[PDB]
Order: structure tokens, then sequence, then C-alpha cells
């Protein structure tokens, strides 16, 4: 009688909790991304328009206004997508912190009925004194780092079905040492006229919104949190289960556009957009008074300027990183400079600049 | 003896709650609205290019090119801020719920000790059933709703110095209605082998995280949660404290630039920059062959092409408005449309498109 709580019952629910503390990094990884990636897309499209607003009227400059027509529609992906990422990273860190909090709280009830003696906590070996493994276990005040780095959550712990280790423990095997803890003996009577709860009439004691609950006298249980579509299916709808499919609404956030490790393959992957065909098409159409219906053949086209497998753009971005430029620096415009060596928007829009008044 | 919870030292508490789960809300407009801005300016700038594409070398394209490179270090800044924004939005949610979980977390233990006869939490005026009165009050689960609509936290439930209304409860104000709940009666001895805590040796119940401290029988208490920087210091490190601090540092950071109510005050402010200035200065070099640092006649530069007090502006964008262009119908490059009808960025990015070609 008289038992602390297991180790094996609380130590899974510090490790949750460790875990799903990790939300706000995760979500913040995700969002600034898509930041990134508008930045880089955003200075390629502008080494393209500096050799384009150089030799207008070349055939480089029409292919490079369609690569720029095609990254145009990508960076308004970026940029709309953004505003889902965002409210899918507020959701899914409220869900998870609420969840973090309620656990540690529940735990921390636990932790502080202990008088020097005896604890209502127990230790591994069903020993005593499980408050001295509390933090060392994640159990443990919020206090975010300076750099919230993070990508990635163990799937141990976190996976995509649930919280894999929080498996349901049904009575007397939420059970650690007896003789310490006084916490679930049941009342001598009504808790109107006696001490504790009296496990009658709807009494237990719940702690963490679920997380550890006692219907009935001496024996503490954990919920199962492990899957919330199979086994634990009743518990979905529990915060731990809206925390959870938030984690996945999250994790399942497509990140937008992206670029390529080098330029040449963000111009080869912006060739095969339909945005850039649509482009030819079109600048085709207009320079030579036709309509953009008259121009539907297609691959002839595509291999004509892009190239089979894209065999053109390795050489285009070749021409367009070494064309000296002017205009990026801004005492004196006639400095020149190489575009390959020009990388800020900066520079990058006086060069456009000086080609529109030059 | 043998009391419940008293209403004002919970209710206070469940009301900070539900303050503290608007941060989703208030953390996603904060940034939203950067997002915003930043889809309004970028429609304006394309409409800027147009007028300037068609003329590529009057005042007015000078005029523009101006405005657009004034938008653009605007366009950054806005880039910066939503940067900034994700990071605070994201840690002031993550410690804003640890503390709504904890809080709910704590009284939803007094909600469960019940028996349906007496109650451990009292209803207002030393009632017995606070059990019914406390989803009303806040403490209900975390359902976010579709729209996350929040620029509102109550200031006397969130303060710039504390949480207001929860003020220290420190011996006897905790109790609320007698022959009612038996937590907080003490133990008739050793926890180790008797019912309860006896509050010896160091034995608290802890709920709420901090938030419902008895630590002698008898008696519920609270801390004073009501000025982290001066007469609460002492709680400004706990979870309270530091979500207190991050809201504060989320509200402390500054909405990036705005567009005016209509393009001329878009553009009336723009003219007001110095990058727009700066610009004009540069264009000038770059067509005179010399350089911009001999352009030092700053206030009649801004005469001639802005205006003094602009004025003239608000003719060059209706001048604008009005201009035929030519690219905007996806088929027929030489249907015209005045750039007051063409509003979609794939319209004018043809029109930019046409005028390159052509």
């Amino acid at each position: 009688t008289h038992f602390g709580v297991k180790y094996e019952l609380w130590q899974p629910e510090c490790e949750l909790t460790a875990e799903l503390r990790k939300t706000a990094g995760v979500a913040k990884m995700k969002v600034n991304s898509d930041l990134n990636s508008f930045k880089t897309l955003e200075l390629t499209k502008m080494k393209l328009l500096t050799f384009a607003a150089k030799f207008p009227e070349s055939k480089e400059a029409l292919t490079l206004r369609a690569l720029e027509a095609a990254l145009n529609t990508d960076l308004r992906a970026l940029r709309d997508n953004i505003a889902n990422g965002i409210d899918r990273a507020v959701r899914a860190t409220a869900y998870a912190s609420e969840a973090a909090g309620a656990l540690f709280s529940g735990i921390q009830t636990l932790h502080d009925a202990t008088d020097g003696t005896t604890y209502c906590l127990s230790a591994s070996g069903q020993g005593s004194n499980g408050n001295a493994a509390m933090a060392s276990q994640g159990c443990k005040p919020l206090a975010l780092p300076e750099l919230l780095t993070e990508d990635s959550y163990n799937t141990d712990v976190i996976s995509d079905k649930g919280f894999p280790k929080i498996s349901p423990l049904t009575n007397a095997q939420g059970q650690g040492k007896s003789g310490e803890c006084g916490l679930f003996q049941a009342a001598s009577g009504a808790q109107a006229t006696n001490t504790g709860v009296q496990f009658s009439g709807g009494s237990r004691i719940n702690l963490g919104l679920g997380a550890i609950v006692a219907s009935a006298a001496q024996q503490p249980t954990r919920p199962d949190l492990s899957d919330f579509s199979g086994t634990a299916r009743n518990q979905a709808d529990t915060l731990y289960g809206k925390a959870h499919a938030s984690i996945t609404e999250l994790l399942q956030l497509a990140q937008g556009p992206k670029p390529g490790q080098t330029e040449v393959e963000t111009m080869k992957l912006l060739a095969q957009k339909t945005a850039a065909l649509d482009s030819i098409k079109f600048q085709l159409a207009a320079s030579t008074g036709k309509k953009t219906s008259d121009y539907k053949e297609d691959e002839n086209l595509k291999t004509e300027y892009f190239g089979k497998t894209e065999s053109n753009i390795e050489a285009l971005w070749n021409k367009v990183k070494e064309e000296k430029v002017k205009g990026a620096d801004p005492e004196d415009p006639s400095k020149e400079s190489k575009i390959s060596d020009l990388n800020t928007e900066e520079q990058l829009q006086r060069v456009l600049d000086y080609y529109a008044v030059a």
C-alpha cells in the first residue's frame, strides 16, 4: 500500500515532455527555409536580369526572361506559402506546449509530495527516491535556448502514429515503492469529513490533464497514447491527441519552391516549369505580331531554347556568370563587375537601373 | 476545515489561462501584417514598373525607378521583420502555452476531486460548487479556432508589468467553503503510512507548477504574479515570469513598412525616403558618366522630381494609371489596357515582358 508512482510510468512522460518542447524550434525551422529560398531565388533572378538588361535584343535574353517568369511564379508560391507555415507553426507550438506544461505540472505535484524521508515518485528498481532523477529525464522548468535549431524529433518518442512509448498501465502496474506516499490511499469516508480523495462517486486523482489518473485506490494509471489511429484511437481527441495531429500537420507542411545546389540546376528546374514555355510562346508571339496560339510546337520550342535534358542551360549560365556589367558601385556607375561576383540585391538593383537609363 | 479552494484564488487563474491562449492569434497577426504589406507593395512595384518599361527615358521613368528603389529597401526591411517575427512568435507561444497548460492542469485536478456532493473548488460567495463555474471562467480544453483573429490581449489581465489580477494570497485567503474537500487536510502522520500529505519535512501540495501551493494544512495559496520588475521580482524567472517576458518581447517588435491607403499615398511616402533620392542621384551620374558624389543639391533635386511637399507625385500617379499599355492579353500581345485595370501580377509581368521584347 502507500505506493509511489512507478518510474516506468512517470519517466516516459518526462521524456515526452522534453521532446514536445522541440516543436518551437522545428516550427520556426520550417518557416525559415521558405524565407531562405526566397532570399536565394531573388538573387538568382537578378543575376539573370542584369545580363538580359545588357543584351535585351538577343535570344539569351529571351530565354533568361522565360526562366525569370517561371522564377517569378515560384517566388509568388513561396511568399503565399509562408502564411500557411506561420499558422501551422503557431498552432502546433500551442497544442504541443500546453501538452508539455500539463505533463510537467502533473509530475511536479508528485515530486513535491515528499517529506524528505519518503517520496511519491519512485526510482527505477522500485527505489524510493524518484525525485532525484526527474530533471535528468526532462521534467525540468522550460528555458528555451538561444538558438532555436531543430528539424527533428526522435521518432521513438514522437512518431507519425502517436507517442509510441506511452503504453497504458492499467491498475497495479503504475505502482512504485510501498510505504512511501499517501496520495492514492482511499479516504476513510467522504471528503467532506475525511482527508485525501475517497475514490467514490467519481473522485479521482487526475494529474496533468489525464496523464496520470487514479480512479481507484492505490492504482495510478497512465493512458494509451501510442497510436491515435491504432490502439489509442479514443485518445485522439485529448490535448495529447490534438497535439499529435498538430505536430503532423506541421511536419507534412510542404516547403515551397527550393533552389538547387548551383544556379545551373535552379535554371534547369525552372526550364521544366510550364511557366517557362508559356513565356517563350508569349514573347515569340509578341515579337512577330502573331497570337500565342500560333505556337503549339511545345517540344520543338523546348529543345531549341533549353535543350534536350536542358543541355543549353549550363552554357547559358556560363555566359551570364562571366559578363562584366556596370552600375554595381554607387559612386562611379562606370566601374565594371562580373555577374558571378555581384552578390547583393543592392548592387544588382543598381546595374538594372543603370541599363534602364543607359 | 475541509475547505474547497476559493473562487477568488482559482477563477482569476482560469481567465489568465484564456488570456494566455491569445498568444497564438496575436503572434500570428503580428507576422501576417508584415506579409500582407509585402503582398500589397509587390503588386504596386509591378504597377510602377510598367510605365517605366514603356517610356524608359522619361523624367517619369527616372522618378518611378527611384520610387521602386525606396520601395525595394522597404520589402527587404519587411523580410527582415518577418524573419524576426517568426522567432518572437514561436517563443512567446511556447512560453505562454506551457503556462496555460500548467494552469488548467492544476485546476483540473481540483475539479476531479469531487464525489458529486462536495467540491474542492468553491463557487462564488463561498458556495460549494466551483466545479460548474470552471469552463465559463476560462478553464476548458484547448480548441484553437479557424482564423486566429487576435490583436488584443486585455491589458488588466496581462499588463506591461505582469498579470495584474493575480494578487498573492498568503494563508487563510485561499480557503473556500468548509466541509467540502479533504485535500489540504493534513495526513495523520508520515505519508509513508498515512493518507494525504502531512505537510512536514517539506511536503506541500504543489499544483499548477506554483500557481496553487499549500505548504501548511487547511490553506491554499497563490504567488504574486503581478510585477516581475518590482513587486514580484522574485517570480521573474519562473515559467510565469518568462512567459510574461516573451509575450512582452513579442509585442516590442515594431510592425515593418506599410502601404498607404492608396498608391498615391504609398508613393508620396516613398518620395520622402532617402533611397529614392539616392536613386535619382545615381541615375543621373550614370547618364552623365560622372559620380553620384557630384550631385550635392539634395532638396532642389528633390523639388524637380518629387516636388515641394511632393505634390507633383499625385499627378505622376494619375498619369501612370491612365496609360495604355500592351502585353496584358495572354493571347494577343497587341491588345491595350489601362494600367489601372491590370491588377494581377500575371498580367503585369506580361506587360513588362512585352516592352522588353518589343
